[PDB]
């Protein structure tokens, strides 16, 4: 039913995959960082109540009929439905407040990758909020209250809504299909391999950020699939630009999904053999995107793709490494890298008194 | 996950319990060939049946020939039915090709232009509609990626519209969804179970002049956009003022029960359900079955959201064009604005295996 929302860490990175997404980058308007800390302790009170499945505020009805309600209703008779609510600062937000050198080095700006075709608009951004969901309206209705809430000190950049499993018919071991109908997240950390979470995915103070000790960072990029163009490729071809088979799933030359890959039996630029951590000098990611299907673009086109996350102890030795080693790979063919941006995720909320960004902000 | 019968009396996804999502597609007609557009419609029938009951469309998703394009794009593979409708229409622009100009209902009136409207005429209008509901938004995706597919040649994508949450009930014995204004919507509908309800306000006669249509529909879609900044600034008495229902319980003014009937004198001589009921429209009555969307931001820091409306009825010129009309005063039209519109046509059931989309025309 519910997710709960206070811990060591922020939910939503290690925790099981909710059905739905809805994420939102935003932009800061005030300069005034006591009215900032203001937001970020009422947006931390917000969370607690959305996550439980409770109305912000003191409510969406039942107050005074001249004043605006306080919760905007549209998740009334709903459930929690897992949800999940997670912050991050963007590059953007350490040039205000002071915050220049609180910046963490491990949240780096990504070079310029071969094909790019970045949309500025929907990319970057002060900030982020992660909202994740088995019911979308639940995770919209956080995303448009926080922003209402917030509005007057911040504004949203971006806003992208995905898909993965429907989990009341589709088994959770289960891994689900992107839209080129191939598995996607076999070989990936799982929330539950702790040990690896701490090697791969979390900051350590060690690491030169203490404030960061327990976050994460996070790589988002908007990948347009090119639908039309990979429906008329042969099975061979799309089997050949993966390295697996299509309907198992499995690595070349193996029979189960899970089976490990050979990759000298794939070719060269096949997607996993080159982004593979034996590939990458041990770069390992936590993947946690989502499908996305957005409309129909001017030409007939469907409007769709993939919104990959990626969370890691360092951008600079995870998804750089990896993103960098596709610069040949064979999918690329098929898709375009539309939007990017990078966040530095902080610690969790730790009790009933905290607040997101606490650590940073002291 | 359970399958929703394909055949029948009348097409599915009218009646049928309202699904929690939404693929609604427009197509342009490309080929001027009346046997390969029949060809194209009993390729589609056969299609949905397999669709609708959780199979992949012609010989699979894998293992045909590795030299040839899968059948289906795989991604529905391991899903179950979600209780899948597909629902076609003809809208008034096919009727110019084919021999069919005499074959046009009275029936499928065209709308008169309405005060306020600033419709996107490349996201309006069709030669005709796929509507995709289904408890999996992967689902439905699936399904009108794969017809889309299956006409490469003979129709074109002109727009589509995903909805990620219902709007809408044909099942008043389960919860009334909320719009994205966070009243209930569907209250005061029809009921798959009020079948003398909806042989009088929904399905096409015989008598009625168009005897191909008799067991069919006439579907009116409006894409409404919701000027959310401004209603959220609204107390919360302006907004049930604007209704006349209050918000939390969704009764009429003055009423305790959401489903009470409503005193319409009580409410503002302008009040949305005032100006709608079927007492101000000589009787009119419609199955609204509409669903919410979200479309981004406005790019200038606000979430941008609304509602694609979809009303079915048995005929235009006594459902929705007269209740339209008589919402010209509504104090609902502060918030809204109409922004895409298209009218169809929607065929009766198909009735058997045997059977095919569009047999009665053509
Ligand atoms: C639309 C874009 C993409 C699609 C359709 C896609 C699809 C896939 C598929 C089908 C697999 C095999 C199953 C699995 O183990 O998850 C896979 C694996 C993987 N992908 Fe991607 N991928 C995309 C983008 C990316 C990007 C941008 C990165 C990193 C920069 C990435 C990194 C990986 C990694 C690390 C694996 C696991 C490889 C292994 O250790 O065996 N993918 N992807
Ligand atoms: C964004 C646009 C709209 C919103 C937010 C909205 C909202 C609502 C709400 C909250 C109700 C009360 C509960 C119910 O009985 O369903 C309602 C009722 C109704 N609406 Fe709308 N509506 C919209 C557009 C329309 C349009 C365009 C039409 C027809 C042209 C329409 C026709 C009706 C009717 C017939 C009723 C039921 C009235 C009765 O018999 O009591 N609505 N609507």
């Amino acid at each position: 039913s519910a997710v709960p929302f206070h811990g060591a860490h922020q939910a939503g990175i290690a925790t099981p995959v909710q059905d739905r997404l809805h994420f939102a980058a935003f932009d800061v308007t005030t300069e005034d960082r006591a009215a900032f800390v203001a937001l970020l302790k009422e947006w931390t009170a917000a969370a607690r109540r959305l996550t439980a499945g409770h109305a912000v505020g003191e409510g969406a009805y039942g107050g005074l009929p001249e004043a605006p309600p306080d919760d905007t209703g549209e998740a009334l008779g709903l459930k929690p439905s897992r949800l999940t609510l997670t912050i991050g600062f963007g590059p953007s937000l350490f040039t205000r407040f002071g915050l220049a050198d609180l910046r963490p080095e491990a949240l780096a700006d990504l070079p310029k990758f071969p094909g790019d075709n970045l949309d500025r608009a929907r990319s970057g951004g002060d900030l982020c909020v992660q909202a994740c969901a088995d019911d979308p309206q639940v995770a919209v209705h956080a995303i448009r209250n926080l922003a209402r809430i917030g509005f007057g000190k911040v504004v949203v950049r971006w806003s992208q809504l995905g898909f993965g499993k429907t989990s009341s018919t589709t088994p959770d071991k289960q891994t689900p299909r992107n839209l080129l109908g191939f598995k996607d997240g076999t070989r990936n950390i799982a929330g539950t391999e702790k040990d690896r979470l701490d090697r791969f995915v979390w900051a350590a103070e060690k690491d030169g950020t203490p404030w960061m000790t327990g976050g994460s960072y996070l790589v988002a990029r908007r990948i347009r699939m090119h639908i039309e163009t990979w429906d008329r490729a042969s099975l061979q071809e799309q089997e050949d630009v993966f390295g697996r088979d299509k309907g198992e799933g499995a690595p070349v030359g193996k029979a189960k999904e899970r089976d490990e890959p050979f990759l000298k039996a794939m070719k060269p630029d096949a997607h996993v053999r080159l982004a593979h951590p034996d590939s990458n000098g041990g770069a390992t990611l936590l993947r946690r995107g989502y499908s996305f299907t957005d409309g129909t673009d001017g030409l007939g086109r469907l409007d769709a793709g993939l919104f990959f996350l990626a969370y890691q102890r360092d951008i600079r030795t995870g998804f750089v490494p990896v993103q960098r080693n596709l610069a040949t790979d064979a999918l690329n063919e098929y898709i375009q890298h539309v939007g990017s941006a990078v966040f530095a995720v902080p610690p969790g909320v730790r009790d009933a008194d905290d607040w997101w960004g606490s650590t940073l902000f002291g």
